[PDB]
């Protein structure tokens, strides 16, 4: 399930970053409003650039410290309050975070493994009404 799903994607984690925000920027392309630096780039080419890749690792690196720690897929209200609180979020709003979990549960439900699919998707409901708890619009 969701715990096992964790190990899973920390198996093999820069790749399933980089594919599931790959997924997420051509699901969502209004949202490179929040990402100047991706515009003008294919797939292959965001993969070759050096903050690309390291920034969405680090993303998944956090993401997948928030889901460890959550009970049930609730995450923690201090994890939630670091999201909102984050200097490199402030422009952000929750809308923002439910289109990338749209995109990584998509992503979970067309791959071939069995991925806890359900699981993530109340994770991400779950995150963004902590975020909004936290103070987020
Ligand atoms: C659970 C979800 C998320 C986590 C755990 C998370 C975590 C992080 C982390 C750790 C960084 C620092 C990256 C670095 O400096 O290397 C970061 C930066 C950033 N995050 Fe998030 N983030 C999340 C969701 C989002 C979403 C949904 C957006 C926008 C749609 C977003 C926008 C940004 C931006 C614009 C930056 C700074 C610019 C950049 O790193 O490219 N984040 N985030
Ligand atoms: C979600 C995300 C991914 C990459 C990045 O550079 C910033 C934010």
């Amino acid at each position: 399930g969701f715990k096992q799903d964790i190990a899973t994607l920390r198996g093999d984690l820069r790749t399933y970053a980089q594919d599931i925000f790959l997924a997420f920027l051509n699901k969502y392309p209004d949202e490179k409003r929040n990402f100047k630096n991706y515009v003008g780039k294919s797939d292959q080419e965001l993969k070759s650039m050096a903050k690309f890749g390291d920034h969405t690792e680090k993303v998944f690196n956090l993401m997948m410290e928030v889901a460890d720690r959550a009970t049930d897929c609730v995450p923690l209200a201090s994890d939630a309050s670091t999201l909102v609180q984050m200097k490199q979020h402030s422009g952000l709003t929750t809308g923002n975070f439910e289109k990338l979990f749209v995109a990584l549960v998509e992503y979970m439900r067309a791959s071939g493994q069995s991925f806890d699919s359900q699981s993530w998707d109340r994770f991400g409901k779950n995150l963004v009404s902590a975020l909004s708890s936290a103070g987020m619009k």
